[PDB]
């Protein structure tokens, strides 16, 4: 329907990997930033930050694997392709496809899962890797409790079995989509959004499958992710690529532990710094965020 | 058309200050109360108050804002579905009946009242059962991936209102079977008469009732919780004689053993596993029904 594009100047991709296509868009010129939204969200989240960004880097901004429109790869019991490990194995495929084997990367939510994922499992393929306002998935599981429980109700609904979570999603998709964007800013409505984004994510989470692959996302975060993680954390593997962690005063990460002294467990070269917002940094703190990201990556 | 599954029994309407409580009534001797849970009403008793009101005076009650009990409006607090609450409240409408001193056996929520009801007010419990729980505390201070992933209800239906609500309301026969299906032993409806179900189902479909069930669930996650800290931080302990029921393949068992976890809280507990998952009166009838007798005769 009705979609506005938020990137004027950006040409529009679809690149071809062996699990499906990844939907990009592509401005700027210089060192190549591959940028990857999270939950529940498109690639349009970046529309904000993306131009300062393609100032000085030639600024992939992809839909993840499953969201957005990206295509959507088949799932199986194990949700492999919704595992941060297989999201991270189709983006560097894709990046390749660009000629792009050596990138800086920033993600948002799943797609700074993919990312932290993507720089243990290939660190050889990142410049730079920022993370926004996460922590790695085995820190929220490992410091589960009942707060935590409550504030990421969603990583063990969305991780039920199906059809149960698409079965409620699909009660009320968009209040339910509008309802995460809302309760997850600082201002706690939908004021912080460009209302033709809110309409990218609305549209997106109107679609059943693109639901269930959500699910499988967070399916993946529940089990392989986790497992993916825990390896890493049991064999002290670090991220050995310079890394910025950036979060909301008020956003998630900050809720389960301070993420700089997380990821400073997780990393060798990590800086940190909050943002004045809520989780969806490049949307309710653009400037502030796309200044960090700048500085960092230039 | 819902089936009467109390054949001989009487229907009361108890006044309270909160509410009228819907109770049938039958048999005849020392009063024995019995609760229900969630998603479910008191008919779930129907296979096992027969055996007792050969014993007792059993009064099976919907608990306060289920079944045909009134709906006390909530708060911001959740207050009237506090377990604190509820069992006052149940224990005026015992009053109602002359029964200051009373044994009770809950099962799910219906537990959640009961042991607080003997924490608050021991004095009016003779004995006291407990079906397939353990204290809220103790389910929120293991609230660790397995068992935020095992019991995520409890922090879905915690949600801030209208977000839970919202949700159950596109497909609530969906949500409603799909509990009481996964909660069995053998992971289907086969365990309830179908009447049943039809009681449940056709509660479930009612919003205001679905909409106390989430209140009953944020109880859970906060008053509740406060509560059962308190006591246990305080070192109360129950010190009505109690058994400790659950299923083998019930929900209290997943959190830990459950007796040893009742002797941290109650003085006199006396525990037994039974073969069923969580629906001990539906699932394993005769089994629960000796057990009670048992326990609550001489
Ligand atoms: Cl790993
Ligand atoms: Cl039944």
């Amino acid at each position: 329907p009705d979609l506005a594009d938020l990137f004027p100047g950006f040409g529009s991709e679809w690149i071809n990997t062996s699990s499906g296509r990844i939907f990009a868009r592509v401005g700027g010129d210089g060192p190549p930033l591959l940028l990857l939204h999270g939950f529940p969200q498109t690639h349009v989240m970046w529309h904000r930050v993306a131009p300062k960004l393609a100032e000085r880097f030639k600024v992939i901004v992809a839909d993840l694997p499953g969201y957005g429109w990206s295509d959507m790869p088949e799932s199986d019991e194990q949700h492999t392709p919704y595992t941060k490990r297989a999201m991270a194995k189709q983006l560097i495929e894709a990046m390749e496809q660009l000629g792009h084997v050596h990138f800086a990367l920033a993600g948002h939510d799943r797609g700074a899962r993919v990312s932290y994922r993507l720089a243990l499992d290939s660190p050889g393929r990142l410049s730079k890797l920022a993370v926004l306002d996460i922590l790695p998935t085995y820190e929220y599981w490992q410091r589960m409790n009942r707060a935590y429980a409550l504030k990421i109700y969603h990583w063990s609904f969305l991780a039920q079995p199906a059809p149960l979570p698409e079965n409620l999603l699909g009660g009320d998709p968009d209040f339910y989509v509008k309802a995460k964007l809302a309760s997850w800013t600082r201002a706690g409505d939908l004021s912080a959004f460009d209302p033709r984004a809110v309409e990218h994510y609305r549209i997106a989470f109107a679609d059943p499958m693109r639901r269930h692959v959500m699910c499988e996302d967070y399916r993946a975060g529940a089990y392989a992710d986790f497992e993916h993680d825990k390896i890493d954390v049991e064999a002290g593997n670090k991220i050995p690529v310079p890394m910025l962690a950036l979060w909301g005063a008020s956003g998630i990460a900050q809720s389960a532990a301070t993420p700089l002294d997380v990821w400073r467990k997780w990393a060798s070269d990590v800086q940190g710094a909050p943002i004045e917002s809520g989780h969806f940094l490049p949307e309710e703190a653009p400037d502030q965020t796309a200044e960090a990201l700048v500085r960092f990556f230039s």
